[PDB]
């Protein structure tokens, strides 16, 4: 019921989707009555290291615009010493809400979301970025299509690769492990160590090879292979994003 200006342009605030320290996202309308998400970050108690981290993520989001529509759109931003305003594409729902509120998934819809996850992450990898904290909440469904919102620059432990737990040690392969965990959720309705009540017992489970990960028989033997390949505990043995892109699973239907 109130307004904002970003680079000379006024936006009407429909509602706030999300709050935080010290940042917020509002769903907003421009003068053409087009819809956007505007993130606002308050820098009042933000330190130089923090500030640079933010400037860096903003820089890369802006660059990778050109290179793939599987990264969230940034149309504009206004940045001063007190705040940031980012004028971005508005999502329909984040992947995690979407999976939390889904009772199963269309095999095709899943395959199509995988293609998207791989394309976003493939991109950032091509520019030297390793997200290294990939979750469903890092993805947005926009008009049937999955988009990556964040680059890791600016549950928790479920999607964590074992090389982060033993940690000198982080490679693009760590992202593949984490994607692996997402698909697994989308295939089996849970992450690989979600059974493990206790969070230390989990951490030993994630890194211990005497712990066979289970992969129940399912109609799509390809999906089973992809999962078996991403979730190999040794990154050197694990599969690469560009290999995953040529795999029968994403290539044949
Ligand atoms: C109506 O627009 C939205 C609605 C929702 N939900 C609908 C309500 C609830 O049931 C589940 C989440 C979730 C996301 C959006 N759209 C968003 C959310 C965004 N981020 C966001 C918003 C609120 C809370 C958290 C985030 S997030 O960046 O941390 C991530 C979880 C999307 C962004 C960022 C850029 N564009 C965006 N579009």
């Amino acid at each position: 019921f109130q307004s904002m200006s970003v680079k000379g342009r006024i936006y009407s605030i429909l509602k706030q989707i999300g709050s935080g320290g010290s940042s917020k996202v509002f769903q907003v309308l421009n003068e053409k009555k087009q819809i956007y998400a505007i993130k606002y970050v308050n820098l009042e108690e933000a330190d130089n290291q923090t500030l640079d981290s933010y400037r860096n993520e903003i820089a890369y989001l802006n660059k990778l615009q050109q290179h793939s529509d599987k990264i969230i759109r940034l149309y504009d931003y206004e940045i001063t010493d007190q705040y940031i305003y980012m004028v971005m594409e508005c999502g329909n729902i984040d992947l995690n809400s979407w999976l939390k509120k889904k009772k199963s998934i269309d095999p095709w819809e899943r395959k199509s979301y995988w293609k998207n996850m791989l394309e976003a992450v493939h991109t950032i990898h091509q520019h030297g970025i390793v997200h290294s904290d990939l979750k469903p909440a890092n993805f947005l469904i926009v008009d049937g299509m999955l988009k990556l919102i964040d680059f890791g620059i600016a549950g928790t432990v479920n999607y964590m690769p074992p090389e982060a737990i033993k940690d000198s040690k982080i490679s693009p392969k760590s992202d593949v492990w984490s994607l692996g965990c997402i698909l697994y959720y989308m295939t089996y309705g849970k992450t690989p160590f979600q059974q493990i009540i206790n969070q230390i017992s989990k951490l030993h489970a994630i890194i211990d090879p005497n712990h066979e990960i289970e992969f129940p028989d399912i109609p799509e033997k390809d999906l089973q292979d992809v999962l078996k390949c991403c979730l190999k505990r040794d990154p050197k043995q694990r599969i690469s994003i560009p290999e995953l892109l040529a795999h029968p699973y994403v290539q044949i239907q």
